[PDB]
Formats: structure tokens, C-alpha cells, sequence
């Protein structure tokens, strides 16, 4: 049978989502996010917020690709004039690509100029006291199940510390994952709060890759119509399926698929199995040395946050697998 029939196999079997399916679970999240809307039209202004919106609408599949949950961005409104934003390289610690918002011209606009006054803690705009201010409106500030009836789902969220995600099942077969994430762009440079991990205590602001991870992706399979998407979402699903490897995120395994296609020309159909078996090997390389860069910047360590247990495991599972991949789709 070969690597790339077994490989093609599960994606089909395993890692793919029908088409129908997939439309049905596109609608849900696009109907989840208008009555979400319709709940803070109703309870806020006091907050300066862009309308929420879901990335990326336009692809059907909604970057799911890159992925974990769906992504339900909620854009924070802020002063240009009273926000700058410092690079974690150039503290105060060290942590590149996260920032502090540091809160300007006290020298000009007292305390209580911004709403966002109300979320500083000593002198820096802070992601868990935003994060926390919101998660006060979610979990659960809202009439949950009210708008599960209105549109036939059962919407719950998950218990703390994740209070943001919400659990949606679309059909009876079948669930979902939606993130609330607070973003605020300062400049060119857009910001996320999704919690660094230890943080120091508690905590900085998150570069946002996401969106340019996946329009890379896009693009590059664009270009040639190769398989790096498909050997992506494959590296996916089997780091699901299998305990072991869950440690790995999204983005990781995108940067790993990122810096091969630097690499690598090819991604021809049939150049599916020997590029799988390189992200492996890649993987493998990344996790010895301790770091995989970001493909977008290159400063950006996106193994900063494993715990090295974590690193331990994944090493192991990954230099077994190389002799008899196989093995990693039957779990």
C-alpha cells in the first residue's frame, strides 16, 4: 500500500471534515456570532469595541487549518494618543513577540481619560484585567441557553481558566469550539490577550500570527496548487488523536510546515509522504534544540512555552514514530 495511500487514507477517514458538515458548522459559528453581537449592542456601550467578528469568514473551513477553535475576535477601541505599545525584547524582563501597552501622557490627560484607565495596573494596560473584565460578561453574565433555544444548539461555556471558549453542538453527532479573544492594534502592530502561560507573574500581550500564518499558507498553495494545507491539517489531526503529542498547537505545527516550504519547492501531490516525513524529522530538530522560530519572526520562539516534561515526551513519541509512521495513524 505505501506511506502516501495510508496518509491520503486517513486524511479522508480521520482528519477531514464533509463538506456539508462543514457549511452546517460555518452557519452555526456565523449565527453564534450576530446574536452575540445582538447580546453587546444590548448591554454595553461603556466599552469601545469594533463590532466582534469571526476569522476568517471568507475561507469556508474558517481557518480551522491553523485552527484550534474558531477565532472570534473582539476589537478594543483604544486612544492612539494615549497608548504606546513596548516590545518584550527591550524589557523589563525579556519575551519576545509579546508587548506591554504602557499607558502615555498622564503629563497632558489625567486618570479617567480612557475607559481603559480602569484596566492599568501600575502604569501598563493589562491583557488579564481586560480578559477578566470581559469574562464577567460570559461566564455567566449571559442567559446561556436562552440563545441556545432560539437557534436549536446547546451553547456552554467551558469552565474556567478557560471562561472565553464556548462549547456549540451544531448537530446531535457533533461539537465545536469558539474562542472570544479581546485584540487592540496599536499602530501597525496588533496585540492579543491570549495569556502567555507563567507569564512572569502574570503577564504580557500577545503578538497576533495567526491571520498572516494562514494567508502565507493560503497563498504558497495558491501559487502551485500543492499539498502543504493538507500535510498540515494531516500533522493535525494525528497530534489530536494521539496523547502524547497534544502538547503541540496549531502553531507550532504550522511554522514547522512554514519553514519547510522555505526549504522545500516541490508540494506536488505526490511529494506528500517524503514532506510529512520531514516536518517529522523537522519537528524532531526543533524539539532537540529547544526553540522553533517563528517563520514570520524569526525572534519568536514558539517553544518558550512548553515546559520541557512537555518537550521530553513529544521528542520521544516523534523519534519512535520515524522508523514505522504508520503507527501514528492508528491512534
Amino acid at each position: 500500500m505505501s506511506l502516501q495511500e495510508k496518509l491520503l487514507t486517513y486524511y479522508r477517514n480521520r482528519a477531514a471534515i464533509p463538506a456539508g458538515e462543514q457549511a452546517r458548522a460555518k452557519q452555526a459559528a456565523v449565527d453564534i456570532c450576530a446574536e452575540l453581537r445582538s447580546f453587546l449592542r444590548a448591554k454595553l456601550p461603556d466599552m469601545p469595541l469594533r463590532d466582534m467578528y469571526l476569522s476568517g469568514s471568507l475561507y469556508d473551513d474558517l481557518q480551522v487549518v491553523t485552527a484550534d477553535h474558531i477565532q472570534l475576535i473582539v476589537p478594543l477601541v483604544l486612544e492612539q494618543n494615549l497608548w504606546s505599545c513596548i516590545p518584550g525584547e527591550d524589557t523589563i524582563m525579556n519575551v519576545p513577540g509579546f508587548f506591554l501597552v504602557r499607558r502615555e501622557n498622564p503629563e497632558y490627560f489625567p486618570r479617567g481619560s480612557s475607559y481603559w484607565d480602569r484596566c492599568v495596573v501600575g502604569g501598563y494596560l493589562s491583557p488579564k484585567t481586560v480578559a477578566d473584565t470581559f469574562e464577567k460578561v460570559v461566564a455567566g453574565s449571559i442567559n446561556w441557553p436562552a440563545i441556545g433555544s432560539l437557534l436549536d444548539y446547546v451553547i456552554r461555556p467551558a469552565p474556567p481558566p478557560e471562561a472565553l471558549t464556548l462549547e456549540v453542538q451544531y448537530e446531535r453527532d457533533k461539537h465545536l469550539f469558539i474562542d472570544f479573544l479581546p485584540s487592540v492594534t496599536l499602530g501597525d502592530t496588533v496585540l492579543v490577550a491570549k495569556p502567555h502561560r507563567l507569564a512572569q507573574y502574570d503577564n504580557l500581550w500577545r503578538l497576533s500570527l495567526r491571520p498572516a500564518e494562514t494567508a502565507r499558507l493560503r497563498a504558497l498553495d495558491q501559487a502551485d496548487s500543492g499539498c502543504r494545507s493538507l500535510c498540515l491539517k494531516i500533522l493535525k489531526a494525528i497530534c489530536k488523536s494521539t496523547p502524547a503529542l497534544g502538547h503541540l498547537t496549531a502553531s507550532q505545527l504550522t511554522n514547522v510546515i512554514l519553514h519547510l516550504a522555505q526549504e522545500e519547492a516541490d508540494w506536488s501531490p505526490d511529494m506528500l509522504a517524503d514532506r510529512f516525513l520531514q516536518a517529522l524529522r523537522g519537528l524532531i530538530s526543533y524539539l532537540e534544540a529547544g526553540v522553533l522560530p517563528s517563520a514570520l519572526n524569526p525572534k519568536v520562539n514558539l517553544f518558550a512555552e512548553l515546559t520541557p516534561e512537555e518537550i521530553d515526551e513529544l521528542g520521544y513519541t516523534l523519534y519512535c514514530s520515524l522508523s514505522e509512521p504508520e503507527v501514528l495513524l492508528q491512534t
